[PDB]
């Protein structure tokens, strides 16, 4: 039978490492400790233990100790590890694999990292070898992240059911204690910040260079991916009221999708903004340009997807609300503030509106999301003065 004590000890071992990292002040010293800690871990591998974020049956065979990184200098600094596993068909009928004798991490292309680690590993030759990643957070409450994950998965199910081609990428969350857990990061994606820094290009010119020129299938495909993911995250950001959007917490993948990460401030999280914002989702000049501009066909597609996505969401509203209620009862998180949280969430599904009214609302919301475009300061004085322009 599959024993749970080995798994418990495995997970505990990852969390124990963090307490020892906390004894050191700088990220550099923490990283040095972490490498040594993971080296010890390999004494006990392979074993009948698994990474629950895998999503497929496997055994852990190795942790490439030199490849792990601590992410900051905080007392309970997150740390990122890579974990080698051997996939198996059926866990409970598979034997434990035999042991085989023996800044850049974030920017570096995933396929390059997989290549190097595979080359260095005694297990890298096996066809069922896979590389996983987790970020261990010993001092962060991840229950808000878990709630977001659950809601994001439900929206994907809803959009699939309603045949709306919105795209999002939920990332897996394990809640360990009330103030610790793990995350499976999104790989093969780079923050918008880093893409722009390394390339010194606008997003459009980056797309043109990386995917292809205007007349190419690759450009159009990438543009479509961008639009579908933009619309998906627009709706995520609105319905869950995700704050603190910037180019550090929006990632771009190799297919042209954007991916929002870090839902620290959702629903009734403090501080509530004072800027009369509908959402922290912003549509910048750069983003609109990737979509072919304000009069662009792909921008029109964006707006259509937003409408159809919202129609789909309200059609299945109870499936989302239930998730949030189940969490609110079981826990007591800072994203909740009494009974107004659920009321306000339901109100964002606009159940009283006709689809005609919803369409007008979407036009309004999209206009709002573009308010920080310089042109808006330039071209909206009719609302601020008795002039008609
Ligand atoms: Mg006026």
């Amino acid at each position: 039978p599959v024993r749970l004590a080995p798994e418990r000890e495995f997970i505990k071992s990852l969390m124990a490492i963090g307490k020892r990292l906390a004894t050191l002040p700088t990220k550099e010293q923490k990283t040095q400790r972490l490498i040594s800690e993971l080296s010890l871990l390999n004494h006990k591998l392979p074993a009948r233990v698994w990474l629950p974020t895998a999503g497929f049956d496997h055994h852990v065979v190795r942790v490439p100790h030199t490849q792990a990184v601590v992410l900051n200098s905080k007392d309970k600094a997150p740390y990122l590890i890579y974990v080698e596993v051997l996939e198996c068909e059926n866990f409970d009928t598979t034997s434990v694999p035999a042991r085989i004798p023996e800044a850049v991490a974030l920017k570096e292309p995933w396929q390059e990292k997989v290549r190097r680690i595979r080359e260095g590993s005694p297990y890298g030759h096996l066809p069922n070898w896979r590389l996983l990643s987790v970020i261990v957070k010993c001092g962060d409450d991840l229950r808000q992240e878990l709630l977001a994950f659950q809601v994001l998965k439900q929206l994907q199910s809803i959009w699939e059911q309603e045949r709306v081609p919105l795209w999002i990428k939920p990332y897996k969350i394990l809640v360990i204690s009330a103030d610790s857990g793990m995350i499976e990061p999104v790989v093969n994606a780079v923050s918008i910040h880093q893409v722009k820094k390394q390339s010194q290009l606008s997003l459009l010119d980056y797309f043109l260079q990386e995917h292809g020129s205007y007349t190419t299938e690759a450009f159009l495909s990438a543009q479509r991916n961008f639009v579908q993911s933009c619309a998906g995250y627009c709706l995520v950001c609105y319905l869950l009221q995700v704050k603190d959007r910037h180019n550090g917490n929006i990632l771009l993948d190799a297919e042209g999708h954007i991916i929002h990460i870090d839902f620290g401030f959702i629903l009734s999280s403090s501080p509530r903004n004072l800027g009369f914002e509908t959402s922290a989702f912003k549509l910048t000049t750069e983003f609109v340009d990737v979509m072919g501009g304000l009069d662009g066909d792909m921008f029109n597609y964006y707006k259509m997807l937003m409408l159809q996505g919202l129609i789909a969401a309200r059609k299945h509203m109870d499936k989302v609300v239930q998730i949030v209620e189940i969490m609110q009862q079981g826990s007591q998180l800072p994203c909740f503030h009494g009974s107004s949280t659920i009321r306000n969430l339901k109100e964002r599904f606009h159940m009283s509106m006709t689809e005609e009214q919803l369409q007008l609302l979407v036009e309004q919301m999209v206009d709002g999301s573009m308010r920080s475009i310089t042109t808006k300061l330039y071209d909206g004085f009719q609302y601020l003065t008795n002039g008609i322009m």
